[PDB]
């Protein structure tokens, strides 16, 4: 709380001291080749050059304020799975993770080092990017261990079984060793040296669960993660992150998930209504009134998910029909004003009856959502 506020000020003050008063960090890339061009221009600089005031300009545009736009666009474009560095999770929708098969590109480690530098530059200049990584990824990047509690949301079944180990006498029921498996070929991993020959007992099961928790996230991505963290720490040294505790890191990480209302409203299709009509202004008014958890519940009420792809509301998918985005739709219909708004989750549509006032829309929409 108030100690977190002050820790953030110490961090920002320390970072500001590393920025030279004179000098600039010059970048000039195109929008359609921002990843490859930024890769070559950034990997040419010293870490101290990256700490200079950003001097950015796009391909052939006049545009200071362009450096904010450049960094934000590069932060989202570098996570695009086309580049083979990151892939979507099969545990939670629209979440990202390092692709363990990134070894295909033999220069992958220099690209992960580059991604780390850009993530470090975002923190350095005060940008909050909703990268969509898991809480364990972000804790590890910020220099802290993963907690068993952080596994519950990613892998509830593994979490339940590791919790079972810690809370019960395993002796008459389980016969595990410090060796774990995962995939086409089956790969064995010894959690600690000679692990295959170390049976899990009451005496060492705490170490077993602790090692298994880390492996569940680090599995096949350890070299990639190390290079990423290396780039990140060239901008954000690990000692400056030491004061933040597990709880403060969870608050900072949860704040990254903020739904972008600008991107939501810019990418909303309107059916039988205009952008200035009372029903549409009242809907966006009620959304602004809702806290984050209520904004997430509204997004889940209409789309079935509490998140949107990394590209944003423009990449929103529908369930059926021709391939292509199915934008979030506000549909003003002809219906009973006592009726609730109706969600058509297959098509990301909310059918809204013609309410008389803002206060009636707010209550009906809140009743539908809660
Ligand atoms: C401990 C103090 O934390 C901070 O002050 C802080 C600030 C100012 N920004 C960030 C932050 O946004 N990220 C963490 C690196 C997420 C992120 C950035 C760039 C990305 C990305 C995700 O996906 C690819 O590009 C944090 C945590």
């Amino acid at each position: 709380g108030p100690d977190l506020v002050q820790k953030l000020k110490v961090l920002r003050h320390e970072l500001s001291l590393q920025q030279p008063q004179a000098g600039h960090c010059r970048i000039e890339v195109s929008r359609e080749e921002i990843f490859e061009e930024s890769y070559r221009q950034i990997m040419k600089m010293r870490p101290k050059d990256l700490k200079k005031r950003l001097m950015v300009k796009f391909r052939g545009e006049e545009g200071g304020g362009v450096a904010r736009e450049w960094l934000y666009l590069l932060c989202h474009e570098m996570l695009n799975p086309y580049y083979g560095l990151f892939q979507y999770s099969t545990d939670n929708i629209y979440m990202l993770q390092i692709n363990p098969d990134s070894s295909i590109n033999p220069d992958h480690l220099s690209y992960f080092h580059f991604v780390g530098r850009i993530m470090g530059l975002a923190v350095f200049h005060g940008h909050y990017i909703n990268g969509g990584f898991t809480v364990p990824f972000y804790k590890q990047l910020l220099g802290k261990p993963i907690q068993l509690s952080d596994l519950e949301s990613v892998d509830p079944e593994l979490h339940k079984s590791l919790v079972w180990i810690l809370e019960n006498d395993i002796t008459p029921v389980l016969d595990h060793t410090f060796c774990v498996e995962h995939n086409g070929r089956i790969l064995q991993h010894e959690l600690k040296p000679n692990g295959r020959n170390v049976p899990v007992t009451e005496e060492n099961k705490k170490e077993y669960v602790r090692l298994y928790v880390n492996w569940r996230f680090m599995r096949g991505i350890e070299a990639q993660f190390l290079a990423l963290q290396k780039g990140f720490n060239e901008l954000i040294p690990q000692h400056l992150l030491k004061p933040f505790d597990q709880k403060e890191l969870e608050l900072i990480i949860g704040g990254l998930d903020k739904i972008d209302l600008n991107d939501w409203k810019s990418n909303t299709r309107l059916k039988h209504c205009v952008a200035d009509s009372n029903i549409v202004r009242w809907f966006w008014q009620a959304v602004e009134t809702f806290d984050e958890e209520r904004r997430a519940r509204l997004l889940q009420f209409v789309t079935g998910s509490t998140r949107v792809p990394l590209q944003g509301f423009k990449a929103l998918q529908g369930s059926t029909g021709a391939a292509g985005p199915r934008l979030f739709t506000i549909h003003l219909i002809d219906a009973n004003t006592d009726n609730l708004p109706k969600a058509h989750t297959c098509f990301n549509r909310i059918d809204i009856p013609p309410y008389e006032s803002y206060e009636k829309l707010y209550e009906k929409l809140l009743t539908a959502v809660e």
